[PDB]
């Protein structure tokens, strides 16, 4: 509705966030142009909604956002000579002018990657001019980033501007700073890759795989809401993530504000957690929505027995409407175990149906299905024991120690995959674990899984189009129900030709003694995972050996006198005494 709809936006957004959130689009799109440039369009569009403000007939202030923003992109001079081909859809009509501008964005615009500054600098740069220090940085990441969504964006740099208000007036910048722009860094690559990870989910499995993964979902988090209800949102759901996936802004900002306000009208009817959020401005509504805990599940509900299995309507009820029956499973199991990872959930629905499949067909469905509770026992307590035995082995070993015991085991098992990204996936995993096995045990399963999402999605694309294992690929492209339990299932490589051994690559100098603690790690590991490609048969115990006599070369030379060459005759001998050892 509305007369002037960038009059309504301007209004609601307030000016400061629309004019970050028009900077982001136009640099999401014009992903060549320069920083300047983006200012002064956002500046000319800014002014230009002010006078829609001022009044809604001024002229052009009755134009759609989408006619006004692709008209906009059309009056860039140098379009076609940046922009080529994309220069093109100015000739189109704009509904189909819109989706040729989105079908052009490019998703790797071959920019060069972001470094961080030194923290002197950076801490400078914005005391010297936050606003435009904070704007440029969000002009990189958007222009790198085609399609994460804006809004989310917003959320990072009100973040990062915390983070340098906080820190670059503390007595140890750094000690305060580094930390903090490492979670941002994490988070944002993360969500990006979670972005991409969903829609390309959508596209491989379906529409009834995300809805299956959506009522598990919905219902840990809203246990109290009816089955209709969590239909609903399913239903609603599906449409923001299939339009988001589409990728246009507007469409998929206008979907998730819609759901957002159904939501926050609907509170007594979904969860008591929404209060503080429902009352958040528009922007913030779906995102504060999507990071609400979990609502306190019903007291004392019944087993699914006397609906799912006793109940002599169960085949009846199950074949008249199968998803939807499956989706009363799934409400139900979901609701009671907010400790269950989603595709936990899944994979006892996916039994259910099987069962279900099965003994539907026999002659008495009853006797044959009656004891299907008993096969989601392993199941579930499959990803049970494997937190207890990863969180007591960390809490046993420490993060460092930890993410060496994965690294020689992933080793192990998958010997070609590159060194880096052994010691990549291997310390995330490692981190995985000290980030969740802080949680008591009935979150730990929904905490691993959500990390683990990332980290193994991460494993994937990297192996995508530079595959060394099929077995690598199996899991990959698997359903993302078996995904994780695939990895899990990787056996040791028996086949595996030991690596042949490289002087260079065992060779050590005094500078490991001044690496900062990270590139220490990252050295220490990196030969660990050498060493395992060299001596795969070498057990964990010989490992240790070798580690303990490099551990005490190390130590035992970076702090003993004017010694550069205790790394290269003691490194000699470490290193001939090894090649013994494991030999
Ligand atoms: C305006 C606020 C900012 C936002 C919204 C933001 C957002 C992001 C996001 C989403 C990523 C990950 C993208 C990916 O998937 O690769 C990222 C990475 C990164 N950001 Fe920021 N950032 C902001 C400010 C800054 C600032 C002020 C700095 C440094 C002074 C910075 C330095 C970095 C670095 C070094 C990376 C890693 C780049 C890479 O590994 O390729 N960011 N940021
Ligand atoms: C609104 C109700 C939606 C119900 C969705 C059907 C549930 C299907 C459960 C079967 C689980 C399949 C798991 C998978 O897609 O990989
Ligand atoms: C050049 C026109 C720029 C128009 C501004 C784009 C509108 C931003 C919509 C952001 C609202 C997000 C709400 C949500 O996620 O629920
Ligand atoms: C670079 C390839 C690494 C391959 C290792 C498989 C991926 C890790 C399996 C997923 C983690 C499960 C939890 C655990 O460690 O028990
Ligand atoms: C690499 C260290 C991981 C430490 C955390 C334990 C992870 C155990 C796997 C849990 C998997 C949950 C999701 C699933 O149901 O498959
Ligand atoms: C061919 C023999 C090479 C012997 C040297 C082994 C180097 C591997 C370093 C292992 C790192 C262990 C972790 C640590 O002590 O911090």
């Amino acid at each position: 509705a509305h007369k002037s709809e960038v009059a309504h936006r301007f209004k609601d957004l307030g000016e400061e966030n629309f004019k970050a959130l028009v900077l982001i689009a136009f640099a999401q799109y014009l992903q060549q142009c320069p920083f300047e440039d983006h200012v002064k369009l956002v500046n000319e569009v800014t002014e230009f909604a002010k006078t829609c403000v001022a009044d809604e007939s001024a002229e052009n202030c009755d134009k759609s956002l989408h006619t006004l923003f692709g008209d906009k992109l059309c009056t860039v001079a140098t379009l076609r000579e940046t922009y080529g081909e994309m220069a093109d859809c100015c000739a189109k009509q704009e509904p189909e002018r819109n989706e040729c501008f989105l079908q052009h964005k490019d998703d790797n615009p071959n920019l060069p990657r972001l470094v961080r500054p030194e923290v002197d600098v950076m801490c400078t740069a914005f005391h010297d001019n936050e606003e435009t220090f904070l704007k440029k940085y969000l002009y990189e990441i958007a222009r790198r980033h085609p399609y994460f969504y804006a809004p989310e964006l917003l959320f990072f740099a009100k973040r990062y501007k915390a983070a340098f208000t906080e820190c670059c007036q503390a007595a140890d910048k750094a000690a305060c700073l580094l930390p903090k722009l490492d979670e941002l860094r994490d988070e944002g690559k993360a969500s990006s890759a979670k972005q991409r990870l969903k829609c390309a989910s959508l596209q491989k499995f379906g529409e009834r795989a995300f809805k299956a993964w959506a009522v598990a979902r919905l219902s840990q988090r809203f246990p109290k809401a009816e089955f209709a209800e969590v239909s609903k949102l399913v239903t609603d759901l599906t449409k923001v993530h299939t339009e988001c996936c589409h990728g246009d802004l507007l469409e998929c900002a206008d979907d998730r504000a819609d759901l957002a306000k159904y939501i926050c009208e609907n509170q007594d009817s979904i969860s008591s957690k929404l209060k503080e959020c429902c009352e958040k401005p528009l922007l913030e509504k779906s995102h504060c929505i999507a990071e609400v805990e979990n609502d306190e599940m019903p007291a004392d509900l019944p087993s699914l027995a006397a609906d799912f299995v006793e109940s002599k309507d169960v085949c009846k009820n199950y074949a008249e409407a199968k998803d939807v029956f499956l989706g009363m499973f799934l409400y139900e199991y979901a609701r009671r175990h907010p400790d269950y990872s989603v595709v936990l959930l899944l994979r006892l629905a996916k039994t259910y149906e099987t069962t279900l499949e099965k003994c539907c067909a026999a002659a008495d469905p009853h006797e044959c299905y009656a004891k299907v509770f008993d096969e989601f026992k392993p199941l579930v307590e499959e990803p049970q024991n494997l937190i207890k035995q990863n969180c007591e082995l960390f809490e046993q070993l420490g993060e460092y120690k930890f993410q060496n015991a994965l690294l020689v085991r992933y080793t192990k098992k998958v010997p070609q995959v590159s060194t880096p990204t052994l010691v990549e996936v291997s310390r995330n995993l490692g981190k995985v674990g000290s980030k969740c096995c802080k949680h008591p045990e009935a979150k730990r399963m929904p905490c691993a899984e959500d990390y683990l999402s990332v980290v193994l999605n991460q494993l994937c694309v990297l192996h995508e189009k530079t595959p060394v294992s099929d077995r690598v690929t199996k899991c990959c492209t698997e359903s993302l129900v078996n995904r994780r339990p695939c990895f899990s299932a990787l056996e040791v490589d028996e086949t595996y030709v030991p690596k042949e051994f490289n002087a260079e690559t065992f060779t050590f100098h005094a500078d490991i003694c001044t690496l900062s603690e990270k590139e220490r790690q990252i050295k220490k590991q990196t030969a660990l995972v050498e060493l395992v490609k060299h001596k795969p048969k070498a057990t964990k115990e010989q490992l240790k050996a070798v580690m303990d006599d490099f551990a005490a070369f190390v130590e035992k030379c970076c702090k003993a006198d004017d010694k550069e060459t205790c790394f290269a005759e003691e490194g000699k001998k470490l290193v001939a005494a090894s090649q013994a050892a494991l030999g």
